[PDB]
């Protein structure tokens, strides 16, 4: 009995029992207020590898329960019903949905540094901000599923427009999203600047070549990534953040200052420390993630 | 062994209950539940009128309130109601002598065999299952035994020490609205700013009992010192810390001379401009650790509490406008935000609840 997970960028994946990678692919297509036609992409594909179940990881709010995704704020997605819109490809095969930092978190679990932790915190550095709480190897959903909004906290009161509608957002600092936001400002104060695509890679890239401009960019997101992690530490009071995501690649420009300011949290003048540790699953793990969330219910 | 509990839990949730009413939510026998009732009515833990209750009065408690010029003391009953409380005061390892010897004093003749335990609530960062306060900066306290050092007068029974607001959140859970919901938030304000999350029915402690220092969170980059060495705490902006902190910067923008919360407070009800606006950004910064508290663990509901104040005299039209708009509401999922409706005491039985709901 095999699974299959998916994840909405689309990436697919096939696995065993133990979450292994047998076979993936990596189909080009934007969903941008487009749910009715994406998930014929998907059935199409899921189709295609070919199953006990299907897992999907996806960036949004979710009411696992009716299997909904209630808001995909990147996405534009209002009210989609996944886990029924399915039944209409694969009507008895069971189908289940999760927030994509929840599905690496199984994989942490499971796979990662989950074999000795039975509670920590995991954060994904990347295009946004994510957060997942593990209590006594136990997944933090809250009243409503949504816990865990951690991008959406503000650490600037009166700042950037947020995607969510709201201002300073954590995510809008602590991620990407702030290279955007904050290299226009940065455009007259740097004429000659190399830089003009503001994706962390290029923006890694015109850092590590001494570009101003692109230094100033990382150099904050680092400061914000870093009260971001601390405001988690003096909040949960953690075992050990575990930080994860594509963000890592670029590590050297970030992970050292995030450390010098998480490390300077609230219970470290107590001798006690807080570990601040990196993933040591691959950017695979996502898919193994989502295989986990379908694997996890079934047994 | 778990079955006394099951049905000793099932009686006080109840207060009065009979046998058959029992039985029915109750996975086993009758003949099992005859040996259990009767047992626990012979331990004189349990009371009959047909009807079975339980004993308010097997035993009684005492809880103990350390602060800064004072040390308040109460005696409750099992239910965690007040028989008798006093106040004793205290400046500043002795602090220990006196409350053993006020301990003693409260019971005045009473057995005590009946003395089931003493809870101790303490502001600052505590580590409850050590029994040790780590630090309290207002004290000036550093990995204090509170518990063994207290232990010494009284070693047959337990000593329970932890953080104020959680004193005051299991207050919250067996007497006021923590009693419907099972997975709310509570926050303090005042002195400084507390939280105490609670997920079903527990208060959550993590990994070494310190979560919920929501007051230390950065809310504002590089802003007020805060006392903790951080810059820009939420606490120092939502919170008594704001009108010291910002009183005197204001004073050029308006020619009010005491920065006190209950100063400011009434100088606001009677129309002045400067102590308005101090009140009015406290409460949007409080809005913004409440909007906060809601996108990272999103509660039921959230309680606000007055430390040192009463919280009427809060800005709450202001906290609810810019808390009620977090993410969760985008998709319409409104969160009750509301003050509590217990009084002073509540921290006193709340740490009467500590031994309590331990038992
Ligand atoms: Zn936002
Ligand atoms: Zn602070």
């Amino acid at each position: 009995g095999f699974v299959v997970s998916v994840k909405v960028e689309l990436l697919f994946a096939l696995t065993d029992l133990n979450a292994e990678i047998i076979e993936n692919t990596s189909i080009p297509f934007s969903s941008e207020k487009k749910p009715e036609e994406a998930i014929e992409l998907i059935a199409k594909n899921v189709k295609k590898m070919c199953l006990l179940g299907v897992g999907i990881a996806i960036s949004g709010l979710v009411n696992r329960k009716k299997g909904t995704v209630i808001r995909s704020t990147m996405l534009g997605w209002e009210n989609v019903a996944l886990e029924a819109m399915l039944h209409a490809h694969f009507p008895d095969i069971p189908v289940y949905v999760d927030k994509n930092i929840n599905c690496y978190t199984l994989a942490e679990l499971w796979l990662g540094e989950g074999k000795q932790s039975n509670n920590f915190a995991t954060v994904s550095v990347g295009a946004g901000l994510g957060l997942s709480v593990v209590i006594n190897r136990q997944i933090y959903y809250g009243a409503q599923g949504g816990a865990g909004e951690f991008g959406h906290t503000t650490i600037q009161p009166g700042g950037y427009k947020c995607h969510c509608g709201q201002k300073g957002c954590l995510e809008m600092y602590a991620s990407e999203f702030y290279f955007r936001n904050r290299g226009e400002e940065l455009k007259e104060a740097y004429p000659t600047s190399e830089l003009n695509d503001f994706h962390f890679d290029k923006v890694a890239k015109s850092a590590r070549a001494g570009d101003e401009m692109a230094t100033e960019l990382m150099g904050k997101m680092g400061e914000y990534l870093g009260y971001g992690i601390r405001n988690i530490i003096n909040t949960f009071n953690p075992e050990k953040v575990i930080i994860v995501g594509e963000g890592l690649h670029h590590r050297d420009l970030f992970l050292t200052k995030i450390d010098e300011i998480a490390s300077q949290n609230f219970f470290s003048g107590a001798g006690f420390e807080t570990e601040i540790t990196t993933t040591s699953l691959e950017d695979p793990a996502w898919l193994q993630g989502a295989a986990l969330l379908v694997i996890h219910q079934l047994f």
